[PDB]
């Protein structure tokens, strides 16, 4: 009756919490748990439905020929995907148009209702910035998250005049980074995981959008919501938005 | 040959919200003040001064005289008078029927800012376990909780239909501690002697939390979106409830 | 040259993560690690210079009585105390003047420091409001460190008018539970882990103290440098508050 | 009998922050205005009024020659003006000698809320792995970051000398992004319209955070704080530096 899953990069970081969470749902049976060395006809073999991939950018491409020639329906978290890459996926789904594969850069629900909500809001006020703030052992400044939603932000903001601002005397960096024009600050601090405001105001009112992760696992709902709807639409789905169904 | 403004008229131009949106249409390039009435001033001024729409903040007792003119003579009403019941929306309606090519908007929430937020809460309320909504307003405000914190909770509650209800092991308390109980969803109001009006509505679900947060620091933070309503209420023949459509989300 | 420190209640929850963080610190040495059925000549046999002690309120007077005894400092979490218990303990360190005991309520610096803030401000603004947010498998609303900061702002805030608040109509419980006149709000929230905000106003401008636990073991800090700290102040010491030594 | 108020003068009465205190002198009952000056009028207005405090929020060209007269006249200062180089506060303290009765209070900030939030910085700073500030300011502000948020973290940085600077795994980076270092603090500046003056201190070690936040939501907030150092300044003959004495913390 539970639909069988399988899962790629099994004792990668993503992949191992994945198998714990696949195997802790009722509905869901763990039809396979694959690593480097492992051949993909033990996923045919023992009748996997969909897998979930969070493998490595050098072999996700021949995972997902295999998947699709099968009719293996796949949910994506590994990058790497270039235009050329997006393109083959692309053609291999005309062959088999019943399946369905998510490629998609975020699955923490919260994150990405938040980055939809910002897209939405952002051509409705004058000013628009986005503050981060991360444990302080991460490598990046600003986040791939914060620099991909100022980066929509700043899209549903054309054509209107840029944020306004008097800064006439500053010290370097007191402003922020500049994303596409929306400025983007990063504060990292102990006892901080991953955290996320957009702030946005016109003269009368501001509006807020914070979400905060505080534990490095909180992906894991919207993986199994991309595992359990995957197949209501046929093809190729760039990102997980379109499967929250935003009326 | 470059078009005049818009012709705009303010009834109830003397209360504080008229008086308000008076001064927006005066500054405002695109749109001309055509007529300024409050009570005592016949209705005949609109159309004397070829009125093309107007904004009303009335009184719940007057704004049914006012909308059945309007729609007789084809002038376009943005409304924010409240007391709209089911029979009155459908006197509305009916009056309409006869003038195809006028429109009206009523709206209980004109701020931009506070009309995404409920919008945005609607969105994200069957994605989590927990839902709470917390609002803190000056302490002269008579009523806990806020209209708007009600309305948010309900929308909320709404949307959760079919949801197991909001998790809580809370076995012991002191009276209160919980907040109000709006269809399920628990409402906490903040009194505080500095603050204006600020919303914030939670949800979280085990590892994440996602908050949305409106302040409004002015009592004027209105006046964008009762001119959007004015500029862009034509483009929708007939009744719109709410400003939402007009945002074109 | 490490501090010899003995953990009493080793077994419990809080004594465990107690004993893997003395064994942690460079500059401490773990002398003995004891529970239920375990002598307390352990403690003198091992040459124990201070114990940590979050054991049982039915033993805690036992364990005390030995430890001022053999000039043991003690740092205890253990609640229970009465005003006829903190006199006997007074009592015994009468005969023990160089020894030193601490009993708190609270570990985390975080939130004795956010204690602290709240009480000196409370007197200098017309309103103040005390909300708690936790996970929701709390059985206590509001939290017990919520119901001590609020009866500290009222003490501090005496003689003064109450908060003001026009409210005429309302649902019940809209206005948070009345601790000592002033308001407690109680969050239970999915993805919450401990949290409180103080808030502090009259006409003009407003003041917040927030204080965040990520994790239930962010009190390791204090009770560690109560730790370090404890023979700096002979005698009964009650609260953490007196060792951070705050100008 | 009942004694009639104590008599204040205010200096610079028609700059913005001198007539919002003449008008919070006048509502004041414990408080008679006594004088209200501005560049012009000779100050021997001050004693022919029997002055005893006044306020001065002048300019620093003139500050001095304010603060010789009214020590020389036993009039005691409550000193918003800036621009007090260490030679100047030693001329004040030498004036001083020749009159111990009169008192002077010089402070860069009047807000209570402002002078409780550095005074929590500081006394935090030191108990934790991480500080950074956050300040958010309407976009009209000519510096960024503020004074008081460089202030605070100048303040932050003093109280933690000795300490292992913030930990910071960045090595890949976006220029600014990391914000402004004052210290070895980084300072982070928000302008963004509908704000007014806003300002966030964060603390953190792993396990736990803890946040400082002031919010002035008008530009007369420090009104409360001035009239303080007014009905107290007597208490500490000579000069004070700060309103934090007066606290009384
Ligand atoms: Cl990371
Ligand atoms: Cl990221
Ligand atoms: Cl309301
Ligand atoms: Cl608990
Ligand atoms: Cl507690
Ligand atoms: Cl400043
Ligand atoms: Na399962
Ligand atoms: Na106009
Ligand atoms: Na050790
Ligand atoms: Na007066």
């Amino acid at each position: 009756s539970g639909m069988r899953v399988g899962v790629l990069g099994a004792k990668g970081k993503v992949g191992a919490t994945m198998v714990r969470a696949v195997a802790a749902a009722d509905d869901l049976t763990l039809s396979a748990e694959l690593d480097a060395g492992d051949p993909l006809s033990l996923l045919t073999d023992g009748n996997t439905e969909v897998v979930i991939d969070f493998t490595h950018p050098d072999v996700v491409m021949g995972n997902l020929e295999f998947l699709i020639d099968n009719g293996i329906h796949a949910v994506v978290g590994t990058t790497g995907f270039t235009a050329e890459r997006f393109q083959q996926v692309e053609s291999w789904l005309v062959a088999k148009p019943n399946t369905s594969v998510l490629i998609a850069p975020n699955f923490a629900i919260g994150a990405v209702l938040s980055m939809h909500f910002a897209k939405q809001a952002a051509r409705f006020f004058d000013s628009a910035e986005v503050i981060e703030l991360h444990h302080p052992h991460k490598a990046d400044a600003p986040s791939g998250t914060a620099a991909r939603t100022a980066k929509l932000i700043a899209e549903a903001r054309k054509g209107l005049p840029p944020n306004p601002d008097a800064t006439s005397t500053s010290l370097p960096g007191a402003r922020g980074a500049d994303v596409d024009g929306i400025p983007v600050h990063a504060v990292r601090l102990a006892g901080l995981v991953a955290h996320q405001e957009v702030l946005f105001g016109t003269e009368g009112e501001t509006l807020t959008i914070r979400h905060d992760s505080l534990d490095r696992t909180s992906f894991v709902p919207g993986v199994l919501l991309a595992v359990r709807r995957i197949a209501e639409r046929p093809g190729l789905t760039v990102g997980l938005e379109p499967l929250l169904d935003l009326h």
